[PDB]
DNA sequence: GACCCTCCCCTTAGGGGAGGGTC
DNA sequence: GACCCTCCCCTTAGGGGAGGGTC
């Protein structure tokens, strides 16, 4: 008190870095009381150190510095405000949060839900529960067609509303008793939808729709352009066999298997079609 | 498809900069396809665009870009596990956050109930909540004698705990009719506790109690050496006067008024002893 | 005429030394 | 022998130009 501290002393007291208190010291925000003009030494009074409480509340909080040097000023009302600004931010970050985790958990969910399929290259009706998804006019767009490019609009939509980019790739055609693949072209694409935030101002030439709720004759395997086509043959087949009745387009998803630069590519394909 | 993008085309159907492209290429993260020689240019395929979908919806929840290469190269069920990871991640960011946001209520709470004190140099009898409160055996240490270092250990426990640093600092006497300040010493120095999470390990030094509910005779003043003994005069004549009973030490309060290393300082005492 | 490229400087809040005095 | 000081280099993920070619 009738004294100086030294910068090590407020250091240990103050539980701040020594590193620490030079940098509040170069920003001016919280500099010593003398500094030895010989030595270059940094002194410190007892009285000062209170400076430092309002200084590492803030940086607790996550304030940035030059923001600190604001807050010194401003006298109790003005500080009240200030924390009445800083709860405002903070429940922005928590919801961000709250919603990032569900929609983690929904990723998951479909994650594991293809991850352990029944098998692959069979025919499973299975009751599935609806999927929401965003869709466009497919414009002439089939199988040997379709670019990543061709989602580009589908998934901006998506991006703003869930943050997280779809994994599957969907489209849907007519069901026919189709010959050859070239037959066949695509009545929408479409991507799945994770949040249930409402998009900015989707244009009109986008459907916010859904894969219905229902029972669905499916089969999903490791994509080929001719098991793409082979494997359609089997549903086709085993529709036409068990005499069920379609109703609905043949919907067509394709979740990427990796994601990795480095190895080959290779995605999941699974058509479902519902039926009576 | 059947041609290359260029790195601007990639950038708008993507929505990613021009300069993140250049960026992830620099690191090795997601590099073009082709770079002509000649011109430097940078050319993606179509079939690529997908290493993109992992890298955005890993950027949008915040795993660091090195990060992102040890992602794209596990399978499924290891990326199955990462999201496992975010999730822990994220729910420990929510905690920091929830838990913070109620500490900034409580600090507004005392903050504004102090802000609107009924009056200055009068001695108010109210009906007080309790505050749990940190102390230490005050050896020795008397009105002329604290120092902010004496808080020193007390504010490292409160610090870790709350995280948020004590506003006020506290000090209790008995309740004698002093004659002159010289003639009193605390017999504790306290720090309020805002958080309910348990301190690390508390050393036996330390004991964790509280300012008792009840009521109390109160007096808030401004700081001054002349007024800290002045003020308590009217306190122990305000008992005396009508009599009261007093069952507590009188707790002493000082809360700092603004925490600028430029206004002149100015702290807000306050007294209160505890009456039948 | 738009596009694209390669430097180059800049941003938060310090932590890590290194080389050289000082309480 | 501890302490303290002044450079100096380094860290995330790019955004901003500037000077100079290119689709």
């Amino acid at each position: 008190k009738e004294s100086y501290y030294s910068i090590g002393e407020v250091s240990k007291l103050a539980n701040v870095s020594i590193k620490a208190l030079r940098y509040y010291d170069k920003i001016d925000l919280f500099k010593p009381a003398y500094v030895d003009p010989d030595t270059s030494y940094r002194y410190y009074t007892d009285s000062q150190l209170i400076h430092l409480d309002l200084i590492k509340s803030l940086k607790y909080i996550g304030t940035p510095l030059e923001e600190m040097k604001k807050a010194q000023d401003l006298e109790m009302e003005e500080l009240f405000a200030f924390y009445t600004e800083q709860e405002r931010q903070i429940r922005e970050k928590l919801d961000f949060l709250s919603a990032l985790e569900q929609t983690i958990s929904l990723v998951k969910k479909r994650m594991k839900r293809q991850m352990e399929y029944p098998a692959l290259g069979e025919v499973f009706v299975l009751d599935e529960e609806e999927i929401r998804i965003i869709q466009t006019e497919a414009e002439g767009i089939g199988p040997e067609n379709v670019l990543n490019a061709s989602y580009s609009k589908l998934k901006k939509f998506i991006e703003s509303a869930d943050g997280f980019t779809n994994n599957s790739y969907g489209a849907t055609f007519s069901f026919q008793p189709y010959t050859s693949i070239d037959e066949m072209t695509y009545r929408h694409i479409f991507t799945p939808v994770l949040t249930n935030k409402q998009i900015s101002s989707i244009t009109p030439d986008m459907e916010i729709t859904t894969i219905p709720k229902g029972r669905y004759a499916c089969i999903a395997y490791n994509f080929s352009p001719e098991h793409y086509f082979l494997n359609l043959q089997k549903l086709i087949k085993y529709i036409a066999d068990r005499q069920l009745t379609v109703v609905s387009d043949v919907y067509a998803l394709i979740i990427p298997i990796h994601y990795s630069p480095k190895k080959q590519e290779e995605y999941r394909v699974e058509m479902k079609i519902r039926i009576l």
